Protein backbone atom coordinates (compact mmCIF):
# COMPACT_ATOMS: atom_id res chain seq x y z
CA UNK A 1 0.00 0.00 0.00
CA UNK A 2 1.06 3.53 0.12
CA UNK A 3 2.41 6.22 2.59
CA UNK A 4 0.21 7.82 5.21
CA UNK A 5 0.42 11.30 6.25
CA UNK A 6 -0.91 12.58 9.28
CA UNK A 7 -0.63 16.01 8.19
CA UNK A 8 -1.42 18.56 11.42
CA UNK A 9 -1.69 21.99 11.28
CA UNK A 10 -3.92 24.44 12.82
CA UNK A 11 -3.77 26.72 9.77
CA UNK A 12 -2.21 25.77 7.05
CA UNK A 13 -4.53 28.82 4.72
CA UNK A 14 -1.40 31.31 6.45
CA UNK A 15 1.27 28.24 6.27
CA UNK A 16 3.91 28.46 3.86
CA UNK A 17 6.05 25.25 4.37
CA UNK A 18 3.34 23.07 5.11
CA UNK A 19 0.91 24.47 2.36
CA UNK A 20 3.92 23.61 -0.32
CA UNK A 21 4.83 20.57 0.84
CA UNK A 22 1.05 19.56 1.15
CA UNK A 23 0.16 20.63 -2.80
CA UNK A 24 3.99 18.53 -4.05
CA UNK A 25 1.95 15.30 -1.98
CA UNK A 26 -1.11 15.84 -3.55
CA UNK A 27 0.63 15.39 -6.93
CA UNK A 28 0.84 11.67 -6.39
CA UNK A 29 -2.03 10.68 -4.95
CA UNK A 30 -1.51 7.31 -5.55
CA UNK A 31 1.52 7.16 -3.61
CA UNK A 32 1.14 8.81 -0.48
CA UNK A 33 -2.19 10.17 0.93
CA UNK A 34 -2.39 13.38 2.97
CA UNK A 35 -4.93 13.41 5.77
CA UNK A 36 -5.36 17.07 6.74
CA UNK A 37 -6.50 16.62 10.59
CA UNK A 38 -7.74 19.75 11.36
CA UNK A 39 -9.76 20.07 8.09
CA UNK A 40 -11.12 16.24 8.37
CA UNK A 41 -11.70 17.46 12.43
CA UNK A 42 -12.80 20.82 12.60
CA UNK A 43 -14.36 20.17 15.78
CA UNK A 44 -11.80 18.21 17.20
CA UNK A 45 -14.08 14.82 17.01
CA UNK A 46 -11.72 12.27 15.56
CA UNK A 47 -13.32 9.00 14.51
CA UNK A 48 -11.21 6.43 16.24
CA UNK A 49 -12.15 3.77 13.73
CA UNK A 50 -11.91 5.39 10.90
CA UNK A 51 -8.05 6.79 11.54
CA UNK A 52 -7.12 2.75 12.48
CA UNK A 53 -8.57 1.26 9.59
CA UNK A 54 -6.89 4.36 7.57
CA UNK A 55 -3.14 2.79 8.72
CA UNK A 56 -4.26 -0.39 8.25
CA UNK A 57 -5.23 0.41 4.97
CA UNK A 58 -1.39 2.60 3.92
CA UNK A 59 1.61 0.96 4.64
CA UNK A 60 4.62 3.29 6.07
CA UNK A 61 3.18 6.42 8.64
CA UNK A 62 3.92 9.83 8.64
CA UNK A 63 3.25 12.41 10.83
CA UNK A 64 3.99 16.17 9.62
CA UNK A 65 3.87 19.06 11.75
CA UNK A 66 4.78 22.57 12.52
CA UNK A 67 7.13 22.85 15.80
CA UNK A 68 4.90 24.76 18.23
CA UNK A 69 6.42 25.14 21.54
CA UNK A 70 9.22 22.23 21.05
CA UNK A 71 6.27 20.14 20.67
CA UNK A 72 3.15 19.09 18.13
CA UNK A 73 -0.04 20.92 17.72
CA UNK A 74 -3.08 19.92 19.89
CA UNK A 75 -4.86 18.09 17.83
CA UNK A 76 -2.14 15.78 16.75
CA UNK A 77 -1.87 15.07 20.60
CA UNK A 78 -5.00 14.27 20.94
CA UNK A 79 -4.92 12.34 17.89
CA UNK A 80 -2.14 9.74 19.47
CA UNK A 81 -4.11 9.76 22.22
CA UNK A 82 -7.28 8.85 20.65
CA UNK A 83 -6.18 6.54 17.95
CA UNK A 84 -2.90 4.84 19.65
CA UNK A 85 -5.40 2.13 22.08
CA UNK A 86 -4.53 -0.36 23.87
CA UNK A 87 -5.32 -3.52 22.18
CA UNK A 88 -4.62 -2.14 18.52
CA UNK A 89 -1.58 0.08 18.33
CA UNK A 90 -0.07 -1.58 21.68
CA UNK A 91 -0.72 -4.16 24.29
CA UNK A 92 -1.57 -8.23 23.65
CA UNK A 93 -3.50 -8.14 20.69
CA UNK A 94 -2.44 -4.16 19.74
CA UNK A 95 0.08 -4.91 16.65
CA UNK A 96 -1.13 -2.12 14.36
CA UNK A 97 2.21 -0.19 14.29
CA UNK A 98 4.34 -3.58 15.21
CA UNK A 99 7.28 -3.33 12.45
CA UNK A 100 5.19 -0.64 10.29
CA UNK A 101 7.75 2.01 9.48
CA UNK A 102 6.85 5.89 11.38
CA UNK A 103 9.12 8.98 11.02
CA UNK A 104 8.40 12.87 11.05
CA UNK A 105 8.12 15.52 8.86
CA UNK A 106 8.44 18.65 10.57
CA UNK A 107 9.87 22.56 10.22
CA UNK A 108 11.08 24.89 12.21
CA UNK A 109 10.69 28.78 12.77
CA UNK A 110 14.13 29.11 14.06
CA UNK A 111 17.76 28.52 12.46
CA UNK A 112 19.73 24.98 12.58
CA UNK A 113 22.23 26.58 14.18
CA UNK A 114 20.03 27.04 17.15
CA UNK A 115 19.59 23.32 18.33
CA UNK A 116 23.10 22.51 19.20
CA UNK A 117 25.05 22.99 22.53
CA UNK A 118 26.18 25.89 21.70
CA UNK A 119 23.33 27.05 20.07
CA UNK A 120 20.46 29.19 22.00
CA UNK A 121 18.34 26.22 22.27
CA UNK A 122 20.87 23.78 23.76
CA UNK A 123 19.27 20.85 22.13
CA UNK A 124 19.32 19.24 19.36
CA UNK A 125 16.02 18.44 17.04
CA UNK A 126 16.04 14.84 18.02
CA UNK A 127 16.06 15.18 21.88
CA UNK A 128 13.04 17.75 20.85
CA UNK A 129 11.11 14.84 19.23
CA UNK A 130 11.62 12.25 21.83
CA UNK A 131 8.11 12.18 22.49
CA UNK A 132 7.55 11.00 19.35
CA UNK A 133 10.49 8.68 18.68
CA UNK A 134 9.47 7.31 22.52
CA UNK A 135 5.92 6.70 21.31
CA UNK A 136 6.73 4.60 18.00
CA UNK A 137 9.15 2.58 19.22
CA UNK A 138 6.79 2.19 22.51
CA UNK A 139 4.47 0.56 19.83
CA UNK A 140 6.91 -1.68 18.11
CA UNK A 141 7.08 0.62 15.15
CA UNK A 142 10.30 0.94 12.84
CA UNK A 143 11.24 4.91 13.89
CA UNK A 144 12.82 6.09 10.62
CA UNK A 145 15.06 9.85 11.01
CA UNK A 146 13.10 12.71 10.08
CA UNK A 147 12.75 14.74 8.01
CA UNK A 148 13.37 18.64 9.11
CA UNK A 149 13.51 21.76 7.66
CA UNK A 150 14.69 25.32 9.75
CA UNK A 151 12.40 28.40 8.36
CA UNK A 152 11.58 36.24 -0.31
CA UNK A 153 12.20 35.50 -3.65
CA UNK A 154 15.56 33.42 -2.48
CA UNK A 155 14.08 32.48 0.30
CA UNK A 156 10.64 30.88 -1.63
CA UNK A 157 12.70 28.84 -4.27
CA UNK A 158 14.32 27.28 -1.25
CA UNK A 159 10.84 26.37 0.34
CA UNK A 160 9.96 24.97 -3.18
CA UNK A 161 13.26 23.20 -3.26
CA UNK A 162 12.39 21.83 0.35
CA UNK A 163 9.50 20.47 -0.81
CA UNK A 164 11.27 18.59 -3.52
CA UNK A 165 13.34 17.25 -0.98
CA UNK A 166 10.61 15.89 0.96
CA UNK A 167 9.03 14.36 -2.21
CA UNK A 168 12.75 12.15 -2.38
CA UNK A 169 12.66 11.60 1.67
CA UNK A 170 9.10 10.07 1.63
CA UNK A 171 9.84 7.64 -1.53
CA UNK A 172 13.11 6.77 0.02
CA UNK A 173 10.97 5.88 2.95
CA UNK A 174 9.44 3.90 0.88
CA UNK B 1 0.48 36.32 45.26
CA UNK B 2 -0.08 32.67 45.40
CA UNK B 3 0.73 29.55 42.92
CA UNK B 4 -0.99 29.12 40.26
CA UNK B 5 -1.74 25.77 39.15
CA UNK B 6 -2.67 24.32 35.50
CA UNK B 7 -4.11 21.44 35.53
CA UNK B 8 -4.42 19.62 32.91
CA UNK B 9 -6.19 15.76 33.01
CA UNK B 10 -8.85 14.90 30.43
CA UNK B 11 -10.95 12.58 32.67
CA UNK B 12 -10.22 13.55 36.26
CA UNK B 13 -13.26 11.62 37.77
CA UNK B 14 -11.79 8.88 36.70
CA UNK B 15 -8.40 9.73 38.04
CA UNK B 16 -6.99 8.33 41.23
CA UNK B 17 -3.36 10.34 41.62
CA UNK B 18 -4.59 14.00 40.19
CA UNK B 19 -7.71 13.67 41.73
CA UNK B 20 -5.88 12.95 45.40
CA UNK B 21 -3.14 15.77 44.38
CA UNK B 22 -6.29 18.25 43.44
CA UNK B 23 -8.26 17.79 46.44
CA UNK B 24 -5.34 18.66 48.21
CA UNK B 25 -4.15 21.63 46.96
CA UNK B 26 -8.02 22.40 47.29
CA UNK B 27 -7.30 22.25 50.94
CA UNK B 28 -5.24 25.80 50.86
CA UNK B 29 -7.16 28.25 48.62
CA UNK B 30 -5.04 30.90 50.05
CA UNK B 31 -2.02 29.53 48.88
CA UNK B 32 -2.85 27.88 45.85
CA UNK B 33 -5.22 28.20 42.91
CA UNK B 34 -5.99 25.06 41.07
CA UNK B 35 -7.41 25.76 37.44
CA UNK B 36 -8.76 22.89 35.75
CA UNK B 37 -8.84 23.79 32.36
CA UNK B 38 -10.94 20.54 30.67
CA UNK B 39 -13.38 21.76 33.58
CA UNK B 40 -12.86 25.57 32.64
CA UNK B 41 -12.88 24.72 28.48
CA UNK B 42 -14.88 21.73 28.31
CA UNK B 43 -15.22 23.18 24.05
CA UNK B 44 -11.81 24.03 24.46
CA UNK B 45 -12.07 27.97 23.56
CA UNK B 46 -9.65 28.97 25.81
CA UNK B 47 -9.62 32.46 27.06
CA UNK B 48 -6.45 34.22 26.43
CA UNK B 49 -7.03 37.09 28.17
CA UNK B 50 -8.94 35.52 31.24
CA UNK B 51 -5.59 33.38 31.20
CA UNK B 52 -2.85 35.63 30.63
CA UNK B 53 -4.62 37.68 34.03
CA UNK B 54 -4.59 35.08 35.84
CA UNK B 55 -0.98 34.34 35.95
CA UNK B 56 -0.29 37.92 36.41
CA UNK B 57 -2.32 37.94 39.41
CA UNK B 58 0.02 34.85 40.72
CA UNK B 59 3.75 34.69 41.26
CA UNK B 60 4.93 30.71 40.74
CA UNK B 61 3.48 29.10 37.62
CA UNK B 62 2.95 24.85 37.43
CA UNK B 63 1.62 22.52 35.14
CA UNK B 64 0.37 20.03 36.53
CA UNK B 65 -0.85 17.12 34.34
CA UNK B 66 -0.60 12.87 33.39
CA UNK B 67 2.16 12.33 30.80
CA UNK B 68 0.57 10.53 28.05
CA UNK B 69 2.41 8.94 25.52
CA UNK B 70 5.74 10.66 26.68
CA UNK B 71 3.89 14.43 26.19
CA UNK B 72 1.11 16.37 27.66
CA UNK B 73 -2.41 16.32 27.25
CA UNK B 74 -3.92 17.93 24.18
CA UNK B 75 -5.29 20.91 25.94
CA UNK B 76 -2.21 21.92 27.82
CA UNK B 77 -0.39 21.86 24.71
CA UNK B 78 -3.61 24.53 23.09
CA UNK B 79 -2.87 26.29 26.03
CA UNK B 80 0.36 27.24 25.39
CA UNK B 81 -0.03 27.97 21.70
CA UNK B 82 -2.99 30.41 22.48
CA UNK B 83 -1.81 31.65 26.22
CA UNK B 84 2.39 32.43 26.00
CA UNK B 85 1.58 35.00 22.89
CA UNK B 86 4.34 37.07 21.18
CA UNK B 87 4.43 40.41 22.78
CA UNK B 88 3.14 38.83 26.18
CA UNK B 89 5.10 35.66 27.23
CA UNK B 90 8.02 36.47 24.72
CA UNK B 91 9.38 39.12 22.37
CA UNK B 92 10.15 42.35 22.89
CA UNK B 93 7.57 43.38 25.09
CA UNK B 94 6.80 40.27 26.70
CA UNK B 95 8.01 39.94 30.07
CA UNK B 96 5.17 38.14 31.74
CA UNK B 97 7.56 35.05 32.37
CA UNK B 98 10.79 36.29 33.46
CA UNK B 99 11.90 35.28 36.33
CA UNK B 100 9.12 33.53 37.36
CA UNK B 101 9.23 30.31 38.51
CA UNK B 102 8.02 27.60 36.26
CA UNK B 103 7.67 24.01 37.30
CA UNK B 104 5.74 20.71 36.06
CA UNK B 105 4.36 18.31 38.40
CA UNK B 106 3.97 15.22 36.80
CA UNK B 107 2.53 11.11 37.20
CA UNK B 108 3.94 8.45 34.80
CA UNK B 109 2.09 4.98 34.19
CA UNK B 110 5.33 3.32 34.58
CA UNK B 111 8.05 2.47 36.75
CA UNK B 112 10.65 5.02 37.68
CA UNK B 113 13.64 1.62 36.55
CA UNK B 114 12.33 2.39 32.84
CA UNK B 115 13.24 5.46 32.15
CA UNK B 116 16.86 4.73 32.69
CA UNK B 117 19.65 4.18 30.02
CA UNK B 118 19.17 0.22 31.04
CA UNK B 119 15.41 0.49 31.25
CA UNK B 120 12.54 0.00 28.88
CA UNK B 121 12.02 3.72 27.83
CA UNK B 122 16.01 4.12 27.67
CA UNK B 123 15.23 8.18 28.29
CA UNK B 124 15.11 9.68 31.47
CA UNK B 125 12.09 11.81 32.93
CA UNK B 126 13.87 15.06 32.09
CA UNK B 127 14.40 14.24 28.51
CA UNK B 128 11.07 13.52 28.12
CA UNK B 129 9.81 16.88 29.99
CA UNK B 130 12.72 18.75 27.48
CA UNK B 131 9.58 20.39 25.34
CA UNK B 132 8.29 21.93 28.77
CA UNK B 133 11.84 22.72 29.58
CA UNK B 134 12.49 24.61 26.73
CA UNK B 135 9.43 26.14 26.38
CA UNK B 136 9.76 27.53 29.82
CA UNK B 137 13.48 28.73 29.35
CA UNK B 138 12.77 30.65 25.60
CA UNK B 139 10.64 32.65 27.73
CA UNK B 140 13.08 33.56 30.37
CA UNK B 141 11.41 32.24 33.31
CA UNK B 142 12.91 30.53 36.05
CA UNK B 143 12.38 26.44 35.31
CA UNK B 144 12.41 24.41 38.53
CA UNK B 145 13.24 20.60 38.82
CA UNK B 146 9.96 18.84 38.59
CA UNK B 147 7.19 16.85 40.74
CA UNK B 148 7.16 13.23 39.51
CA UNK B 149 5.18 10.30 40.80
CA UNK B 150 5.43 6.83 38.88
CA UNK B 151 2.03 4.89 39.83
CA UNK B 152 -4.54 -1.76 46.57
CA UNK B 153 -4.93 -0.54 50.57
CA UNK B 154 -1.32 -0.25 50.38
CA UNK B 155 -0.84 1.64 46.62
CA UNK B 156 -3.85 3.97 48.15
CA UNK B 157 -1.52 5.03 51.00
CA UNK B 158 1.42 5.96 48.85
CA UNK B 159 -0.85 7.82 46.77
CA UNK B 160 -2.25 9.72 49.64
CA UNK B 161 1.48 10.01 50.24
CA UNK B 162 2.47 11.60 47.32
CA UNK B 163 -0.41 14.14 47.83
CA UNK B 164 1.18 15.23 50.92
CA UNK B 165 4.53 14.97 49.17
CA UNK B 166 3.12 17.38 46.43
CA UNK B 167 2.31 19.73 49.18
CA UNK B 168 5.48 19.98 50.40
CA UNK B 169 7.17 20.24 47.31
CA UNK B 170 4.75 23.82 46.45
CA UNK B 171 5.46 24.98 49.80
CA UNK B 172 9.40 24.73 48.65
CA UNK B 173 8.73 26.36 45.38
CA UNK B 174 6.84 28.95 46.84
C1 LIG C 1 2.20 29.20 19.04
C2 LIG C 1 3.51 29.18 18.22
C3 LIG C 1 4.66 28.49 18.84
C4 LIG C 1 5.89 28.27 18.03
N1 LIG C 1 6.98 27.57 18.53
C5 LIG C 1 8.19 27.19 17.93
C6 LIG C 1 9.23 26.48 18.55
O1 LIG C 1 9.22 25.86 19.63
N2 LIG C 1 10.29 26.06 17.67
C7 LIG C 1 10.25 26.31 16.20
O2 LIG C 1 10.95 25.70 15.51
N3 LIG C 1 9.36 27.12 15.62
C8 LIG C 1 8.35 27.58 16.51
N4 LIG C 1 7.21 28.31 15.97
C9 LIG C 1 7.38 28.72 14.50
C10 LIG C 1 6.83 27.67 13.52
O3 LIG C 1 7.48 26.41 13.69
C11 LIG C 1 7.03 28.11 12.07
O4 LIG C 1 6.48 29.41 11.88
C12 LIG C 1 6.32 27.11 11.14
O5 LIG C 1 7.22 26.04 10.75
C13 LIG C 1 5.85 27.73 9.88
O6 LIG C 1 4.75 27.07 9.45
P1 LIG C 1 4.56 26.61 8.00
O7 LIG C 1 5.70 25.76 7.84
O8 LIG C 1 3.26 25.92 7.88
O9 LIG C 1 4.64 27.83 7.18
C14 LIG C 1 5.97 28.69 16.64
C15 LIG C 1 4.85 29.44 16.07
C16 LIG C 1 3.72 29.64 16.68
C17 LIG C 1 2.88 30.02 15.81
C1 LIG D 1 -3.77 7.74 25.93
C2 LIG D 1 -2.88 7.27 27.10
C3 LIG D 1 -1.42 7.37 26.91
C4 LIG D 1 -0.53 7.11 28.07
N1 LIG D 1 0.85 7.25 27.98
C5 LIG D 1 1.86 7.13 28.94
C6 LIG D 1 3.24 7.29 28.71
O1 LIG D 1 3.82 7.79 27.72
N2 LIG D 1 4.06 7.30 29.90
C7 LIG D 1 3.47 7.19 31.27
O2 LIG D 1 4.11 7.50 32.18
N3 LIG D 1 2.19 6.86 31.49
C8 LIG D 1 1.40 6.81 30.31
N4 LIG D 1 -0.04 6.66 30.42
C9 LIG D 1 -0.52 6.32 31.85
C10 LIG D 1 -0.84 7.57 32.68
O3 LIG D 1 0.29 8.43 32.80
C11 LIG D 1 -1.30 7.19 34.08
O4 LIG D 1 -2.37 6.25 34.01
C12 LIG D 1 -1.77 8.46 34.83
O5 LIG D 1 -0.68 9.08 35.55
C13 LIG D 1 -2.82 8.18 35.84
O6 LIG D 1 -3.62 9.26 35.95
P1 LIG D 1 -4.02 9.86 37.31
O7 LIG D 1 -2.74 10.16 37.87
O8 LIG D 1 -4.88 11.03 37.07
O9 LIG D 1 -4.72 8.78 38.03
C14 LIG D 1 -1.06 6.79 29.39
C15 LIG D 1 -2.50 6.63 29.53
C16 LIG D 1 -3.36 6.87 28.60
C17 LIG D 1 -4.51 6.94 29.14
Amino acid sequence: PKTLIILAHPNISQSTVHKHWSDAVRQHTDRFTVHELYAVYPQGKIDVAAEQKLIETHDSLVWQFPIYWFNCPPLLKQWLDEVLTYGWAYGSKGKALKGRKIALAVSLGAPAADYRADGAVGCSVAEVLRPFELTAKYCNADYRPPFTFHTSEAARQEVERSARDYLAWLDALQ
